[PDB]
């Protein structure tokens, strides 16, 4: 039996859900050979109301080199990056739910991803299987991928069909915990773009640049637009697409008119839909955002690590596109 | 004496400071024959402890059309937009501290700015005079403008100079209520870009696009780079620059090497430095972020409105630059 | 018109109610000649959830000598005492809701009370008139005083008559905000004893020692006892008594069997009952605990000060008792 | 392997630390063939953020009679008493950290202590061995005991020595989770008196009354008095003393002038110093307050219980002292 010493960065909705999940499942962990011991949890206010014991909180950075694992769910890019890099350099794995970090600091983080040090299931659709889904889909070659990767904007659109306004639905969305710190990342497509980028690097091109994703959010959408779509037998959704065009992978986020019976249209939560050769059509759906949902993903990754498996490896080499996609109707 | 009917959007660091500042200055407001009456205060979470009366909190949007003023300090772009437009269309002024909104929704908001309906001193360098400073600088023709517009990154570079880390500094500035909710906006220069855009529009080109600002942040800087600059007799700062190049106005945000005696290098606070013809060289500096500092700007604008002055007008035409310029050397 | 600069010690349920009340009533204050300006609010956690703007919070002591008034509602004895004494020494008045402080540090605080520097209506039965009540009763000579001075133990007994247990009622009492930090002060009679002491010093003996109060709390009481009392046509209540015996003032707190039609028994909140010569029988009742209720008392004292009146003066000399009381049935 | 059924009373600084410590040590507990199962956790406010599952929180008292252990860390005396007695009467052990309860409700609790049903290591000097230390010291006859039992006042006097104020120090210790909820209990010596009582009862007289302890606090001490002691080669500390005087045991808490090389003066932490016949002079020191420190004591007691050992027994008789003693000189 061994101690698994964990440094947690962030003690918010996710961090705190992860902390309590780990301790609540310590019996499971013992069957994996370990007892979980948190070194410290990095936060900003160490004395406010929080669902972690106060003495574990650290309002300043602390040395991570004695940890066996670093778990990050602090948000942002350059601050977690600088905090994680010395741990990575020492061969200490990272488990993160932070898609911005991986999408926008990939020049620094790719080499550690490639040696299997980075686990990040929770960074796309929370603890819904997305990355593991794609890992199994690698048995085939992608033809087209379409996801509804952002839960905030899904919630908002669901509410506006029901005739609620953007602002009341976003407000409602932010109470329920779905949005990023700044909901602009959600409603402009950027958070979907970060997720889509990570999917692209896993499946089709390990160098895929976040800057190459074309992203348009839901700012032109209203209840009227959505309800008129319903009347044509369609649903409008924000969709993240990956497809070949002129021999290269293209990545877009935009609102799309979907047939109402399409798997993407009938999903109540977040969803990833592929067509691949020779498998065919496959689809995964589940909760894409929330504390418990994300902590599930991070805990799934801890068990993966404990099992002796590497983190989520980028594609070993870029894959040649088989077909010209370019499906589509925008809005 | 008559009610001044205010709808306030946001009850946070800024909104709350503003609410309480208004209350305690009620004596001052009576000298205009008004008494301040809040129609409601839009907030996300009506349960958090707040220095605003529970009975005035609204967790859903409320009718604005009876207000004499809408004050906005909620953050984001699309949601505040959709909330203020009806008031603006009714000829109700807006007082805002939200630079993202004005930079990114200008196609919708410019017509109302041109009519004098938008007050936004607090949208740049908080209640430090920036917009009013530029309004006076209009007596001359701009040669060049350079500002340290972002308080969060000034704070960070000041603390890194003294040997503190990036991560520590950042944690503090967030604590002090300086950082945008997405602090990436601060540290990648985007928030300074938004501010720069507004200054360009006030001075030189009323349709200057936010997309035309070139922005880069502080992500490559460390305590070491800064300390080496100090030994060369310099300071590295993030600088927002507006200058002529090949007959057009260029807007850039980037780290710059400044001579250490330069006003920008020494300033107490955020700072704006302008050479213009025939005035010469003028400078303003003060706090550029903080609840109190921002509530001062908003309240300044409310007093401006009560005086019968219009809001901040865009430049009444676009005009080319007088002189070819450049910023300081990059890093 | 003048600035009234206020230093607040404590930003809890009371402190925060007082802060918001002051600002909410600044129009009233202007009719008294002043505009209220808080120098700072002393707390412990300056970044947690609180109904006061964060920049006013001070997590460390600050200089009080520039204030026009010090307002204290921090709890305890020696820490507020040391904080207030330099202000008192400088002739700066104190307004307090802190009965422990005044009861247990009277050797230090009496001399300042005697020069009218201490206002403390809110320290007995919150903003229910108690001290001002006694000030008017000084027109007569006390024969007997009996109060139900502690709201926690009143609540608890009210709930146990209804058949609820001590522990559920105390729990219920502490949620509703009635109890001291440690409810032992309430349930053992000590908080009533502190209040009774202050009443004694106002009315009958300016040197009355807190140590001379005999106090017994409600620890032997159960629903059964209380319900049996109801059946004999009585109510049991914790009562604070002041009466002459052998030519001296005696002070006791204890549970008592009251006739059910007695003013003390039929009071739903806290209550002070006197017999005095030549007035006769007089009685005041109201809320004895709670934020809003206490802030009312502190604000009543601020207006008193602004009116040019002194604070609550002790009796100028001990008064000779006229009759042997010693009413009573204990339980 | 069998459930160890625990009812926990209190979910605060101590309770929460305890809850999470139990969870993470579940592996260790399996070595006794148990798995820990919480039947519920009594709390005041089920809405505060807490590192305990919502579904286990109870805001009203719950049946305890199915528990194998009641752990108490709620504070107060009468309410915990009325809650544990039924469990105690059923032959269910109590593990407590509450020294006030044991000192002040001993007429009710002594019979169950005498039966081995009360574990209270954490009630004195937290998880620093104090009770177990004394249990071993029973191999000798006590000559004299002197301890620095109160962590809050040690902390305060340590910080005042270094020039900090009373008020600052106090604010900190409260922040660190050291202080009783009424910190007056700490600074007037009452909390050390409660602890002293329990040590007297374990060692010399199983009915030693709390009322017989003479207690005075640190209220006359300042940075100046302490600094002057240091210049005389001394340290002033609050000391809890048990010593023989005229054939009876005397118990006193007071500030004392200690030689600076004395173990009590130097100790790292709270400290207990005992001369006994024939052992000689023994000493123990460690942290005497804190969530983690206390949860360690409680967990030590739970392991003691699982080992088949009884709780902490009172002295099996009263006996007079062997030698006339005295404490150090007062201040
Ligand atoms: N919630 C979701 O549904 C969800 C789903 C999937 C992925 N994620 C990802 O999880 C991350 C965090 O989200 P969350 O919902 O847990 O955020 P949250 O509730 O705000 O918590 C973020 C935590 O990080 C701390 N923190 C933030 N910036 C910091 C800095 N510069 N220095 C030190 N501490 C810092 C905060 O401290 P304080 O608490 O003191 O302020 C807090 O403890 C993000 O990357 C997000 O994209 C979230
Ligand atoms: N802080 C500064 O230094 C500073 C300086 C100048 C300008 N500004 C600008 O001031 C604006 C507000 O900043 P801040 O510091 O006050 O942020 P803050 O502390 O987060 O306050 C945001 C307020 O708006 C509410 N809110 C956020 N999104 C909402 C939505 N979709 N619907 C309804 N209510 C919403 C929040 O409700 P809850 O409290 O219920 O969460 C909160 O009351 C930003 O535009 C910022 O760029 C800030
Ligand atoms: N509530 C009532 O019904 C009531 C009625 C009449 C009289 N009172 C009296 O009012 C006083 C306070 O009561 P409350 O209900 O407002 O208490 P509360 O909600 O706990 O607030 C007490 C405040 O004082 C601060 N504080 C406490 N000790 C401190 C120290 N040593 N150093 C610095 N700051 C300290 C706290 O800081 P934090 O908030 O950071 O912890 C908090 O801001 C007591 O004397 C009480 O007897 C209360
Ligand atoms: N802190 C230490 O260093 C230390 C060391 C040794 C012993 N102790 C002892 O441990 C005990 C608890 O101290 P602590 O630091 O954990 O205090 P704390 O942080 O205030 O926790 C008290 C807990 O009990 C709950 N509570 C209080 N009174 C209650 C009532 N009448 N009914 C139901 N629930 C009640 C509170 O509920 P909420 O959270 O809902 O408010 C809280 O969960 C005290 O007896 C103290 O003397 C403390
Ligand atoms: N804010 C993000 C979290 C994970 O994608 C969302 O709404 O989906
Ligand atoms: N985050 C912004 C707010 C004020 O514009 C700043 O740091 O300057
Ligand atoms: N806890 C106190 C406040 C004022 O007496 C009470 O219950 O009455
Ligand atoms: N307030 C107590 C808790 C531990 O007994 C102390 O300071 O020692
Ligand atoms: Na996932
Ligand atoms: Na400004
Ligand atoms: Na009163
Ligand atoms: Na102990």
């Amino acid at each position: 039996m061994e101690a698994l010493k964990i440094a947690l960065l962030g003690g918010g909705t996710v961090g705190s859900a992860f902390y309590n999940l780990v301790l609540e499942r310590a019996e499971e962990l013992s069957a994996f050979g370990v007892v979980p011991r948190f070194l410290g949890v990095l936060v900003r206010d160490p004395r406010k109301p929080r669902a972690i014991p106060q003495e574990l909180l650290r309002a300043e950075p602390f040395d991570l080199l004695e940890a066996d694992l670093v778990v990050e769910a602090m948000g942002g890019v350059e601050a977690p990056l600088r905090l994680v890099l010395p741990a990575l350099e020492a061969g200490i794995p990272l488990i993160t739910a932070n898609k911005a970090l991986l999408a926008e600091a990939w020049e620094s983080l790719r080499p550690f991803a490639e040696e299997g040090l980075i686990y990040h299931e929770a960074s796309v659709m929370a603890g819904t299987p997305a990355l593991s889904f794609l890992e199994t889909l690698r048995g085939s070659e992608l033809l087209e991928l379409h996801g509804i990767l952002n839960g905030t904007t899904l919630y908002i659109l669901q509410e506006m069909e029901k005739g609620r306004t953007y602002a009341e639905a976003l407000l409602e969305a932010q109470r329920l915990g779905y949005a990023e710190a700044d909901p602009t990342l959600d409603v402009e497509g950027i958070d979907a773009a970060h997720k889509l980028t990570l999917l692209a690097r896993l499946l089709v091109d390990p160098g895929f640049p976040f800057a190459e994703v074309e992203a348009q959010g839901i700012a032109r959408l209203t209840p009227e637009v959505l309800q008129k779509a319903e009347a044509r037998g369609e649903r409008v959704r924000l969709v993240a697409s990956l497809f070949g065009e002129g021999g290269r992978w293209r990545a877009a986020v935009a609102p799309r008119r979907l047939p109402q019976d399409h798997p993407l249209a009938r999903a109540r939560g977040n969803a990833l839909w592929v067509r691949a050769r020779p498998l065919g059509e496959a689809f995964v759906t589940g909760p894409g955002a929330g504390g418990g949902a994300t902590a599930s993903g991070l805990f799934a990754d801890l068990l993966r690590f404990l099992s002796g498996a590497p983190g989520h490896l980028p594609a070993p080499r870029a894959r040649p596109p088989l077909e010209e996609g370019s499906p589509w109707p925008g809005v």
